[PDB]
């Protein structure tokens, strides 16, 4: 399968981001062979956030072959995130 | 449930967009009470495409409460699109 990288755009002053980040790390750990998770502090790298259209946090962007294939805005429960990622994890 | 609007950013010179557009219209028809689909020709409205970070077509952007909540890049089979939308259609 093509490698997948989930980028977690967050800010230190964001409450919901606090919820999501450990869920994402658990996910990466649980699907280590197929999924890499990287956190990007939007206040540390605003140009990067702008390059990928991040206008609020948390924003999760899934990359395949070095380009975004999906972007989800806002925090969501573990179950919801698992299900969004599953088709990509089970796909080519 | 909050109304949902799926925006289909396409271009007349895009092959895959030809596949996706009728699938999206079938979806809207099939979930008429909860989902509205709008097509935006990126060559007709480049400012709009840029506002929502559209860099390739087709790009599908789901709006809830007037703001994007999810964005999927590229064409996908009917089954895959149905499943991406289902949680939002079944959610608040
Ligand atoms: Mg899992
Ligand atoms: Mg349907």
């Amino acid at each position: 399968g093509a490698p997948l990288t989930l980028v977690d755009f967050f800010a230190p002053w964001c409450g919901p981001c606090r919820l999501v980040s450990p869920i994402l790390e658990e996910l990466a750990r649980d699907h280590a062979g197929r999924l890499k998770v990287v956190k990007v502090n939007v206040d540390e790298h605003p140009g990067l956030a702008a390059r990928y259209g991040v206008r609020s946090v948390p924003t999760l962007v899934l990359f395949r072959r070095g380009a975004p294939v999906a972007t989800w805005v806002g925090a969501s429960p573990r179950r919801v995130l698992e299900e969004r990622l599953r088709p990509y994890l089970e796909g080519r």
